[PDB]
DNA sequence: CGGCTGGAAATCCAGCCG
DNA sequence: CGGCTGGAAATCCAGCCG
């Protein structure tokens, strides 16, 4: 049998809550979770409907999936890992009370050792190989399902990882969001200045990526134009066509080069002068 | 005999260093210190001219003047208090190396225990009477001078307090500053929207103040328009002559209602339509 | 020009909700 | 009323400098 993630956890937007903030870090939602149609991380067992257990652990983002210092807090959790009994007459399991509790860079080693003492290393990464810095701003859910083979003895399936979930509070990879702009229109020739009010960004890793069909451009500014990480003053780039005949709706977005992530597109309408 | 402060400390303008920030720079100034030509807290002892000692410690700032959790650091300081041999041949004693090192409120309890342990409590406030909430943003210097009586045996003169000293690292105390404005001109009818980028302010306590000879208006905005304390979006007020036929250079600046403090002004050209 | 350090950046709670 | 939610409060760097 095999596990497959029918519904991935949302990647950006939620922050990892610290132990000082509470005993539950809210609930990780599915990627397609909308205000109208809510969803939760769901896995699918192919080739098995019956008695079993599931354990959700946290592991590192990049290849050597060392168990992560952070904790999975919520219903049925303990030791930084979720665990319960699979519904025996169902093959789909969504997890709605999954919350991530981050450690302090100080209580890191202490965190590590709990993973060790509690035997939480799905990819059995070696003590030798466990060495190294940990990205604290990113983790991955690691579903470990145990069904039973046809004989009847318990059967542990292979571990399935999810795409990384990122800490929204981290200045380093928080969700890119444009909150207010001084004007969503301008001349096709470009040159209009714009005050963009956004969330925390990093001046040495941010752009205002303009985008139209078979067209794209980048607004113009320098690091010094980034105000306290939450505002950018840039000049709009000229459209593809300087000789415009009427408004031309395009899209304005925030792009963090390093991971090529984008923000929801804001509509910007070019005009002729 | 009696100590007399003929040079009270500067109440505002001083930030209390956290131990984490190390040495860096620190010297409580006089109620008129400046340039290279400064001024420091100076006391004068009346009714004495000979040998003695002075100890300056921090007390709270309200009636049960308890030995504050903060610290006095710098030359001759020890255990959160200063103490040096008052000059035998001088009556006016100035202090030029006084620095208030604040404690994180997670050290509070062990801060008070050092005040007792070291017998720091000019006013002799009892352990049970030492109960209460400590205001960590304001301290009072307590000059405790000890001279000799006629028999020559050490004589301690009554504790002399300075008026409260306040912090700068407070959220509503730092300088008011306008960093970038989207427009420094507009209609005499007002109503034009402005995107002003500023130093951290408190939306609950700030406003944009326009002024000219016998004339003063304020930019119109709500708390929702203050973006992360470092940016404000407001609309200009109609000028005095809302039917100009020529420009009028008025002045625009930030104002903190709490203390009516103002930022360096920024010019504003009102014009006709 | 390699350190010193000031500014910039990283690391509890009021108001919402149901 | 208990969780939330999202703001704010607390607690490495460039550029100067010797």
């Amino acid at each position: 049998p095999y596990v497959e993630i029918i519904e991935q956890p949302k990647q950006r937007g939620m922050r990892f809550r610290y132990k000082c903030e509470g005993r539950s870090a809210g609930s990780i939602p599915g990627e397609r979770s909308t205000d109208t149609t809510k969803t939760h991380p769901t896995i699918k067992i192919n080739g098995y409907t019956g008695p079993g257990t599931v354990r959700i652990s946290l592991v590192t983002k990049d290849p050597p999936h060392r168990p992560h210092p952070h904790e999975l807090v919520g219903k049925d959790c303990r030791d930084g890992y979720y665990e319960a009994d699979l519904c025996p007459d169902r093959s789909i399991h969504s997890f709605q009370n999954l919350g991530i509790q981050c450690v302090k860079k100080r209580d890191l080693e202490q965190a590590i050792s709990q993973r060790i003492q509690t035997n939480n290393n799905p990819f059995h990464v070696p003590i030798e190989e466990q060495r190294g810095d940990y990205d604290l701003n990113a983790v991955r859910l690691c579903f470990q399902v145990t069904v039973r083979d046809p004989a009847g003895r318990p059967l542990l399936l292979t571990p399935v990882l999810s795409h990384p979930i990122f800490d929204n509070r981290a200045p380093n990879t928080a969700e890119l969001k444009i909150c207010r702009v001084n004007r969503n229109s301008g001349s096709c020739l470009g040159g209009d200045e714009i005050f963009l009010l956004c969330d925390k960004v990093q001046k040495e890793d941010i752009e205002v990526y303009f985008t139209g069909p078979g067209w794209e451009a980048r607004g113009s500014f320098s690091q010094a134009d980034v105000h306290r990480q939450v505002a950018i003053v840039f000049r709009t780039p000229p459209y593809a066509d300087p000789s415009l005949q009427a408004p031309v709706r395009v899209s304005m977005q925030l792009r963090r080069p390093s991971d090529r992530e984008l923000s929801e597109p804001m509509e910007f309408q070019y005009l002729p002068d």
